[PDB]
């Protein structure tokens, strides 16, 4: 029996983001209906003839239809997309909020659908199979010093940015991996300005996807009212607010933050949310959502060319009526991200 040549952090980090049973178990808790749809019959077509539902939907809501024509579309997407509401009728889906709850559940699917196809192209008996995961990957993990200057900035970072409304929990560094995805070097923009290290968070079951293929951009098939500020890649400069979308529980109270190098170039502030933000760019490179709390740049540093947006994070008077607590950069062209650094984190939950 092979034994494992790896590191013993990324044999634990390959075995928490490889784990299957884990992945059936938060779609579960998103309603989603594995026994209609088990994970292991996923398809990327599928997948994109629930982004034309969605697409679909917005159509109807832009045309006023809240009546039939919206519960049949609905219905063709609960059919290619199956829910488990129990004996309920499927709820319908009508706001942005609801959009992007279902948008979310399509991009977890997609990216567990790259798991799957990872952890069925080991060739058993050959070495162990958290080596053949890893360099399936084609993404490297480096665990790095503890003591090293990057894991004390970056420490510094998780907690001086952690947001005093995401109040129920607190967080603990329990390991730091350097990341290197092919290409992503070659690809990225280092001419542009404003170079910035930038959170993003996402469920356990994404980031076989998202070490594998980068973070991507949404596919045309979605419906673009799905997203605040268009189809672009969103980084927080606050831990928390990107920490929340690694959804952790009091039981599975370990999730992932990845950190990356973000060529935001000009911004392109706005102080209110609108999908269509891509085209008011004129120019410019970025666009960034407009928080009233966000870190001070008298607390920055720099980290291997790139700028730490480091707390305390103080108030900028933004109140433009639903405007953002915190800010978001989007930037539309995947050669402005390199993913640089990933964090294996303790959620402590707060009662
Ligand atoms: C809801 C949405 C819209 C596009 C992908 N979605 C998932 C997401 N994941 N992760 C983040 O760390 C994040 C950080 C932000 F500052 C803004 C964000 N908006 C999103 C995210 C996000």
């Amino acid at each position: 029996g092979p034994e494992s040549q790896l590191d013993l952090r990324v044999q634990e980090l390959i075995k928490l983001i490889c784990n299957v049973q884990a992945m059936e178990e938060m779609m579960m808790e998103m309603k989603y209906n594995t026994k209609k749809a088990p994970l292991g019959k996923l398809t990327v077509a599928q997948i994109k003839a629930g982004y034309q539902s969605l697409k679909k939907i917005e159509d109807c809501i832009r045309a006023g239809q809240h009546g039939r024509a919206l519960m049949e579309a609905c219905n063709e997407f609960y059919t290619r997309i199956p829910h488990d509401f129990g004996l309920r009728t499927p709820p319908l889906i009508r706001t942005q909020k609801e959009l992007s709850e279902k948008i979310q559940l399509l991009e977890a699917l997609g990216d567990i659908e790259i798991a799957i196809k990872l952890v069925k192209s080991e060739r058993q008996g050959l070495e162990h199979p958290l080596d053949q995961h890893y360099r399936n990957l084609h993404c490297a993990l480096r665990p790095l010093d503890h003591e090293s200057y990057e894991f004390k900035v970056i420490s510094q970072y998780l907690q001086s940015t952690h947001a005093p409304t995401h109040s129920d929990y607190t967080m603990t560094l329990l390991d730091l991996f350097e990341v290197e995805k092919d290409g992503e070097k070659e690809a990225f923009r280092e001419d542009l300005h404003n170079r910035m290290l930038l959170w993003h968070g996402s469920r356990m079951s994404n980031w076989v996807g998202i070490l594998s293929h980068g973070l991507r951009i949404a596919p045309p098939e979605a419906p673009i009212t799905g997203y605040m500020f268009g189809k672009g890649i969103y980084f927080a400069d606050m831990s928390s607010k990107s920490a929340n979308y690694c959804f952790a529980s009091r039981l599975k109270n370990t999730g992932l933050l990845l950190l990356s190098e973000v060529a935001l170039g000009q911004c392109n502030e706005l102080l209110e949310a609108n999908p269509k933000a891509e085209g008011l760019l004129q120019g410019k490179h970025s666009t960034k959502g407009l928080g009233k709390m966000a870190p001070s740049s008298a607390h920055f540093v720099t980290l291997n060319g790139s700028t730490v947006p480091l707390g305390p994070a103080s108030d900028t008077g933004i109140l433009n009526g639903y405007t953002l607590n915190y800010n978001e950069y989007i930037v539309y062209n995947p050669n402005q991200v390199r993913m640089r650094y990933l964090l294996k984190v303790q959620f402590n939950f707060l009662q």
